[PDB]
C-alpha cells in the first residue's frame, strides 16, 4: 500500500539509478558484502574475492550488480503489480541459488544506504520513507510466494 504519492517519489529516485545502474549496482553489492559478508558465499563467481580492491575490479560483480538493479527496477516501475516479474525471481532465488528472505533484507539496505551516500540532496525524508516501504512490499511479496513454493 503505497499512495500514488508514494509510487511517485520512489520511481523519481528510481530515475537516478538509471542514469547509472552499473555503478549503483557494484556499489549496492560491494555496500551487502562488507556489511553480511556472509550473504558472499552464495555467489560461488565471488568465493575468491579478498578485499574492497578486488570487488571493485570485478568485472563479473558489475554484472551481476547491474543484473540486480534493472530487475529491480522492472519491478518497481509495475507499482505493486508485479506478481508475474516476481514469480520467476522467488522460483530461482528460493529453489537454486538458495537465498534466505532475510538477505532480502540486507540487500534492501545496501540500497538505500547507496541511495542515501550518493544522492542525499534527493534522498530527503520523504523519498527515504517511501523506498523503504516499496522494498518491504517487494520482501513481504517474496516472502509469500516462497512460503507458497513450500520453502
Ligand atoms: C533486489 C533483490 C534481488 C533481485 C532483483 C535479484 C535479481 C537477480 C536476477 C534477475 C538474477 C539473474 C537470473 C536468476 O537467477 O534469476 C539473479 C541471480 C543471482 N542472485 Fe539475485 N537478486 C536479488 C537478491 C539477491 C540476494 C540478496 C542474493 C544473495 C545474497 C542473490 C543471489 C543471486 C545469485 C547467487 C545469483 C546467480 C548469479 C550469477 O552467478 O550469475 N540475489 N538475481
Amino acid at each position: 500500500g503505497l499512495s500514488d504519492g508514494e509510487w511517485q517519489l520512489v520511481l523519481n529516485v528510481w530515475g537516478k539509478v538509471e542514469a547509472d545502474v552499473a555503478g549503483h549496482g557494484q556499489e549496492v553489492l560491494i555496500r551487502l558484502f562488507k556489511g553480511h559478508p556472509e550473504t558472499l558465499e552464495k555467489f560461488d563467481k565471488f568465493k575468491h574475492l579478498k578485499s574492497e580492491d578486488e570487488m571493485k575490479a570485478s568485472e563479473d560483480l558489475k554484472k551481476v550488480g547491474n543484473t540486480t538493479l534493472t530487475a529491480l527496477g522492472g519491478i518497481l516501475k509495475k507499482k505493486g503489480h508485479h506478481e508475474a516479474e516476481l514469480t520467476p525471481l522467488a522460483q530461482s532465488h528460493a529453489t537454486k541459488h538458495k537465498i534466505p528472505v532475510k538477505y532480502l533484507e540486507f540487500i534492501s539496505e545496501a540500497i538505500i544506504q547507496v541511495l542515501q551516500s550518493k544522492h542525499p540532496g534527493d534522498f530527503g525524508a520523504d523519498a527515504q520513507g517511501a523506498m523503504s516501504k516499496a522494498l518491504e512490499l517487494f520482501r513481504n511479496d517474496m516472502a509469500a510466494k516462497y512460503k507458497e513454493l513450500g520453502f
